[PDB]
């Protein structure tokens, strides 16, 4: 799975169509994975690292930095669903994967809300999830404590009115 996630990544990079990806996906990953959370971690984190190295190479996001990365999450927002879609345990690891990929990055300004906001209107996470991420004990991945910090509000409003 740490393997796996190797291959994964290197195959985003060679060839980043979603339908190319998901192939690969389904011709090389027994399906009894595909509703497992090491893998969907593995996918999400994957999905994160690529979209990332594309919007902020190494050369406070533009606005064209901005609509690239909605672009890109929009191409591969229907993979996102297709492994997600009606599995909200699946959909809390794809949060911690989120919070993970941020917490490795040092947590830049509205990075991780600014994605709260992309998974939530693309119905990606559905609101149980984001709320199940916000009160699970159960897991230990790290910087949860500055996730909710920087979430906090707009939870708060998701959950309450």
């Amino acid at each position: 799975l740490l393997k796996l996630e190797k291959e994964l990544l290197k195959q985003i990079k060679l060839d980043p169509s979603p339908q190319t990806i998901y192939k690969w996906i389904k011709d090389n990953i027994s399906p009894k994975l595909h509703v497992d959370k090491g893998f969907v971690n593995i996918l999400m984190t994957s999905f994160l690292q690529y979209i990332s190295s594309e919007v902020n190479p190494p050369s406070a996001p533009s606005k064209e930095q901005l609509e690239q990365e909605k672009q890109l999450l929009l191409s591969f927002k229907p993979v996102m669903q297709k492994f997600l879609h009606d599995h909200v345990d699946l959909q809390v690891s794809a949060l911690y994967a989120l919070q993970v990929h941020c917490y490795n990055s040092n947590f830049p300004k509205g990075m991780l809300l600014r994605f709260f906001v992309h998974f939530y209107d693309m119905e990606i996470i559905e609101e149980e999830a984001f709320l199940a991420w916000k009160e699970d004990i159960t897991q230990e991945f790290p910087g949860k404590g500055k996730a909710l910090f920087q979430v906090n509000q707009w939870l708060t409003w998701l959950e309450t009115a």
